């Protein structure tokens, strides 16, 4: 049983609490898009864990990558090269667009943007640094001051030279022009103020192209080539965060590819490590090339181990092999209809999106006036709990209760259509 | 052959460059103080890779827990709680002095050094922060604001409030009374200074026991307590940083136990990890309640994650039944005895120091001048490679060339003896 | 002549160039609403110098009053207090609106706004300031640092805690809904945007009720009451930058008493001197109180000196009894027409704003694109100094060229028909 | 009666509190050395006003040109010259070492040292300022960030890039070498740190050629020819704030012609206006050509106004003639002896300082232990006022109090032997 005593007091007792509420259960055993409790409960990880395990849990390949190098090649001098070191330098240089052609590889999300951010500074000679106001690029330090979504609060001042501007949020306008939302006017009407504020050092534009903590806000038809173009206009590169994107995940291998816009810089994380701790940025030769001119300096313990190259690299392998990019779309489809159906049943349910298996459905009380669903969500939540789905909802100011839907690229048809049902159920007894 | 024209190929067209210079091999295979080249050349590992792999490279118990777990247990939910999470944070707790109660863990140094910052702003409600001026805490924003042994210049202001004060140096003394280096008075002196700037929001002071990237400066008898003391009055915490300390490395289990003085937060990270990303914070009972209070936020993607964990406890578990600490001492004094004795033939030598298995050795031109070695470094840390024998040399303003020595607590008696030959012949070849 | 070669010799190599470009006259004498050159030319000072010489040159009972105390009482230690101090203290406590208890009496524009918006820092405990995209509150420190009309570039980091939001503008409007204009909802959208980025610590928000240097922008109905309520609820005070518009410029004696809205500082400065240098700030008694438990401290060599003071009564004595504020309304009334006729006449004129005698001329050059006049503004400028106009023309990004016209209170009929006419004429000659 | 029911309650109801306490009299007329009470007592002025008053209150002369131009030529648009403006910009010119070109004259000391700080980062692109930790330069933004004797706390973070080394102090010394204070190499010391946390913005170093508020501290022999030199070899300009100093106060018409070394800008106030508020930069050409060359702005209400200007010049004028910087050596003389005797009576005098009639007393209980004088100071400076003479003494951290003492230029032998017997008194009474 979940209920011992000693596991919850040595918890109690032991554990700094970081945030949020740690689930009741103790978790003994995870197996493709399930986890198991202390109970042998099985439930369905519609959130591949903290949205990582892309190729779900403890899979066969990865298995044996990690057992193959686990003793043989493990932990290495920073200086040391290696060759899962440098076919996956390639790997990521060959599958990413034209234009992106080297990579550093690190071990977090935060690590990455702050390595990009650094180089972005150094390179330009400037420091100032503009993100979307929904945004989460990750907790420390530059990572965090160009997050918006959360944290901001009772921990000192920001970094200097941060800004924001508001998100293209099609569900909730708030710009408009000739009685229309006009998210592009938006776009040149924040950035008037920002060059009135900055102090003519804006060296970078942080995105997210799909703001998943923001509450699965896909960035608007145009707007990236926009934003690109503004940045281009004002000396600053523009550095996208494809932690829950990349890897296939919406559809496509990156989403800067969809857009058919490619950035200075590219960052990834969660879904390179399917689970384990990889990360790594992309950029062009130029870049590299300048920021090496200049002393560019990110010299860590991790970067440049073979272990979790080696790991990044497998999971390239089977991606592309498996074919699960397009399988995203395919399961994708099927799941977001299902979200329709609920949709039509349900009138708690005011939107469903999302791209590919990175799915959100926003929880609104009048499907109308569109006010949010307050608590009703924490209950559904819940209920698909005790009914075994685990699901996550995020809540922002303004907007209404967000689940986060991602399972794994390797979810199965019966898993989907499994997730679907509880879903409904928890619905209907949440009410 | 190390040549494969398509490996540095593929390494010059693809890798980002990140501080320093690739050493001109492949490895290709790590096994306890040794890895070894495309040739099969062994090389002995006398810096444990990058300071980590506190039990050698592939350690068979390692290998297993890796194993055992990698099919059994890998990433999850981070709201979910697993028994390896809980059995490394109780062991923590068991482990360190009393009133460290409280364990958070992470992936990264400079991540866990975030962390502990950032609830120390929280905590306090204040957001200046103090470290010596010749610091190393990691390449993140505010990891990076306190470290002051490099990175500081290019990249922009460095996060508000910052401020540092010299270390104490024994062997290159710079603060005297009554003819004598009072290193106390010199503490008193930064800190009126200190005072004088601040704005009144001192939150934190934080420290190496032991600078390793600044040298090898091991904090002299006394200062630690007088350090804590300062802080104290004013009601600033105290964070060390025991990353390549922690883990038995300086004859103790964590070097804050030899002073007698315990910090208010301590953070874990390469040692804990024997080469593998795991991180952790470790604090008192009542700041983390305060923290919590507070809504302390520290929400990652790795932070609770089964795999490293059940690492990180077999590493414990290993130290402490084959009693490697104390074996750190033992191996400690033969490495410092065989250092002196070159240091009785070379005069290019001008200070051993260090503690156990954490060893520096200072490389000058005149003895008596203490007139650092102007390239002579490089060129013995170059034939130390020649001959088989991988080694690190800092170089900072003001001092001489410093070689970091610090081989694996599961060194053998022979290997000790090797490196040291090896040592001596690099030397007398360099000059 | 103002030919002299000696004089410009010495200008051109001993004077520092503050910005702008020097007239290419020696003034040598000033009286009423005229200035006159080396040539004993007359030029009727449309700006009364720089926005101050509310009582015009040289003012007899001006003059009177500074030989009265500058052979009796002149300058003080800044702790010992004196009649005329006192005096004024009182007078503009009696004369600002109810809630405006205490003043303290500066030199200064900037030096009033920076004791303002430190002891909004200082009571309140926060530091994050507002202000408008388009302001202008000095050139020293926390003045500057909340300007963004300009000056912002090439100078290094502005304060920590920075923000502005855009100014209502109702001739170029931006932001619309329902097809309409909608200033409110541009603040409430403003506003989500600040406390998006706000790190927990708004401490005030400074704004000028007709932006001067912005282009004599008038801030619409609603609007103030809209903002302090704004203010009202995250804690904020209002700071009123009153340098322009107080002492009876808009026709009120204080443009917040037209709106009905009494900021929690509201600051004096140009007006107030009539070209000496005056200032002040006042304050609640409450804020007062507080600011004093928390030691406020704003110590200066000119703070509470007879002589200013002494000047300060006077000219507050003046307006009331030659009832200039009424005054301003009725020959503000005569010039605005006056402009309107000419706006009748040529299509240059695309608009004619301000309040009383701070009135603005927007020079376009499609009076239907409302184009900026590019150039055609210096011409003009330089058409009414060829005619003896002295005009100010103001320009800005995305506007046209802006003449403030701000003439004395003591302005007569016959002057202000001689402006416009001299107006008309470099207009036509300008085209 | 100083006791004035009306005056007190209004002084009471009405006035903001700017720190230290109110003198409880009524000051009604004041002329040379001395200001008059209510009753029509007399102080003998020993502090010149706020240390300003260089010729006393209301010198003939000064009252003269006040009336001479008060009716003339008063306040101007900032584009407008005159005169008074150009022939004092020479005359600063003419009187101020070689090397310093152009003047721009201003309002306030503050303002004067924004500007300078302002210039200084502009034309180095830099942004950081380094002051002493006893340093006072004004109450505005840049002026107070540097500003370190007093008003850090409870405003809000300082300007970013702020820091202070300490200040060389003989009385009370703090570093030593062969068992003696070793001034210079405290400030090499104090600038390697610098150097290791700057981020490579160092752009100038602001000084005071004698702390006056910090206790009148006058920087020992060479000192400023090695700062010079400090800032020289890392690109900083040197900024002197000679408010307290300038105008013939210390013996010389500028400090820093002892010295021998001419600063890269020098400041101007106090002492330029004589109780009135003038202040001014002298630069040299070059500096001023490339302040200009990048647009530098510091455009006031007041900057380039004929009447201070011409006020200004007066006061040089009879300077000058009346041979006041010789006298102020021969007076200073005569109190400094005056001052000695004193010490050999009373054992409370720990020490006599200053330069000319620049003088400071500080008071401490112990003459050995120099131990301060913990409220004996208040005490005396409180009889000295009953007794008839004003003064004023500043109490710093670790110092014992300290009298400024500072009458104007032109005082009488008789005031100073009548100043030196009340001093006598009050001392002997407060014990
Ligand atoms: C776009 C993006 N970038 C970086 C990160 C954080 O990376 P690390 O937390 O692993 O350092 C997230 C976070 N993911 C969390 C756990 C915050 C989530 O909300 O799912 C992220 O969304
Ligand atoms: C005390 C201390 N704390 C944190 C870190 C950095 O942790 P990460 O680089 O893994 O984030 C080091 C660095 N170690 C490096 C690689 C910089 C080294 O110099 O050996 C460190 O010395
Ligand atoms: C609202 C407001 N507040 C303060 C000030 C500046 O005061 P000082 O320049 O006298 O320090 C102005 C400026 N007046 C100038 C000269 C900038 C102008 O544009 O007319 C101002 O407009
Ligand atoms: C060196 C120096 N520089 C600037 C100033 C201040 O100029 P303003 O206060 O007139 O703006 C002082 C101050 N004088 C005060 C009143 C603070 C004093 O302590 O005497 C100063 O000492
Ligand atoms: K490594
Ligand atoms: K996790
Ligand atoms: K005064
Ligand atoms: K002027
Ligand atoms: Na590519
Ligand atoms: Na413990
Ligand atoms: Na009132
Ligand atoms: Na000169």
């Amino acid at each position: 049983l979940n209920d011992d005593a000693t596991f919850w007091r040595n918890a109690r007792q032991h554990l700094v609490r970081y945030g949020g509420t740690f689930e009741p259960m103790i978790i003994e055993r995870a197996k493709g898009s399930f986890v198991y409790d202390a109970d042998g409960r099985a439930i369905l990880d519609f959130t591949s864990g903290q949205m990582s395990a892309v190729l779900g849990h403890c899979h066969p390949e990865i298995v044996s990558v990690i057992g193959e190098y686990a003793g043989k090649l493990d932990h290495l001098f920073s200086g040391m090269l290696s060759r899962p070191v440098v076919d996956l330098a390639t790997r990521l240089a060959n599958i990413t667009p034209p234009g992106l052609d080297r990579a550093l590889l690190l071990s977090t999300g935060a690590e990455s943007n702050e390595a990009a951010i650094r180089m972005a500074k150094l390179v330009t000679g400037k420091y100032e640094i503009v993100g979307f106001a929904q945004s989460w690029h990750g907790m420390t330090g530059a990572a965090a001051s160009a997050t918006y979504s959360a944290g901001r609060k009772g921990v000192g001042p920001a970094a200097v030279g941060s800004f924001a501007i508001p998100a293209p949020f099609t569900y909730r306008p708030r710009f408009e022009r000739n009685g229309a939302y006009d998210y592009l006017a938006e776009l040149d009407y924040a950035f008037d103020l920002i060059d009135r504020q900055s102090s003519g050092n804006l060296a970078a534009f942080i995105a997210e192209p799909i703001l998943s903590s923001g509450g699965i806000i896909e960035l608007p038809d145009g707007y990236m080539a926009a934003l690109k173009r503004k940045c281009e206009a004002r000396g600053m590169l523009l550095i996208l965060d494809e932690a829950q994107t990349g890897v296939g995940r919406t559809g496509t291998m990156f989403a800067c590819q969809r857009d058919g816009v490619t950035p200075d810089i590219l960052t990834l994380s969660k879904t390179l490590g399917a689970g384990l701790p990889l990360a790594a940025i992309v950029t062009s030769a130029a870049i590299e090339e300048r920021a090496h001119e200049l002393g560019y300096l990110f010299y860590t313990t991790h970067v440049s181990d073979p272990l979790p190259a080696a790991v990044g690299l497998r999971v390239l392998d089977v991606v592309q092999r498996d074919g699960l990019v397009a399988r995203a779309n395919v399961m994708g489809d099927r799941l977001r209809r299902g979200l329709l159906d609920l949709m039509e049943r349900f009138d708690c349910i005011g939107d469903v999106r999302g791209r590919g298996l990175l799915l959100g459905v926003e929880i609104v009380k009048d499907r109308r006036t569109k006010e949010p669903a307050d608590g009703l969500g924490a209950k559904i939540t819940r209920e698909c709990m005790n009914l075994g789905l685990s699901m996550n909802i995020v809540q922002l100011p303004g907007m209404g209760g967000v689940f986060r839907i991602a399972p794994p690229l390797t979810v199965s048809e019966d898993e989907i259509d499994l997730g679907l049902s509880l879903l409904g159920q928890a619905i209907e007894r949440a009410l």
